[PDB]
């Protein structure tokens, strides 16, 4: 079991490569996830200067694996039983009247460092949207995360739509389509339907004068009795 190797407190990286409209940008991360408390803590930078787009609306971009199952769950632990072969997310994320974004990622282990590496492409939306525009709060707000087995493709198909605040007292939807499927041919747990609780919270490192974000990240698994 790739469960044994979150027996700690695991190292992070992430890299993604992006493009909203043709807007290039680049973000490294790096941080520790205990999947046994349930908690990441990441911080990240645009690299290429300033990040065209909110910095919440990539957060679920920017490792579920550091999710705590507690013990009765733990064999519906797709993400870890993946690893250290590890897994690929592939996402749509359509923000509600505005443009997409589609991401790939790829989710390893690099050594003992857990890796997320990122394409992510975006169009279609609006200069003066809420996304184009950075309209959305410096915040996030508490989802759940809802998962169900897809054996065809042996691997998971996963749901949820993200609460975006806007400025003006707002909601911009975001709804994410994802799935995720194993890298290594040494089986996946393929599990039943439950859902993982997400709270996420976004801060700065008020030293750091590049563009970053801090990312506390607080997660457990749920729905099984």
């Amino acid at each position: 079991k790739g469960e044994e190797l979150f027996t700690g407190v695991v190292p992070i990286l992430v890299e993604l490569d992006g493009d909203v409209n043709g807007h290039k940008f680049s973000v490294s991360g790096e941080g520790e996830g205990d999947a046994t408390y349930g908690k990441l803590t990441l911080k990240f930078i645009c690299t290429t200067g300033k990040l065209p787009v909110p910095w919440p609306t990539l957060v679920t971009t920017f490792v579920q694996c550091f999710s705590r199952y507690p013990d009765h769950m733990k064999r519906h632990d797709f993400f870890k039983s993946a690893m250290p072969e590890g897994y690929v997310q592939e996402r749509t994320i359509f923000f509600k009247d505005d443009g997409n974004y589609k991401t790939r990622a790829e989710v390893k282990f690099e050594g003992d460092t857990l890796v997320n590496r990122i394409e992510l492409k975006g169009i279609d939306f609006k200069e003066d949207g809420n996304i184009l525009g950075h309209k959305l709060e410096y915040n996030y707000n508490s989802h759940n995360v809802y998962i169900m087995a897809d054996k065809q493709k042996n691997g998971i198909k996963v749901n949820f739509k993200i609460r975006h605040n806007i400025e003006d007292g707002s909601v911009q939807l975001a709804d994410h389509y994802q799935q995720n499927t194993p890298i290594g041919d040494g089986p996946v747990l393929l599990p039943d339907n439950h859902y993982l609780s997400v709270q996420a919270a976004l801060s700065k490192d008020p030293n750091e004068k590049r563009d970053h974000m801090v990312l506390l990240e607080f997660v457990t698994a749920a729905g099984i009795t």
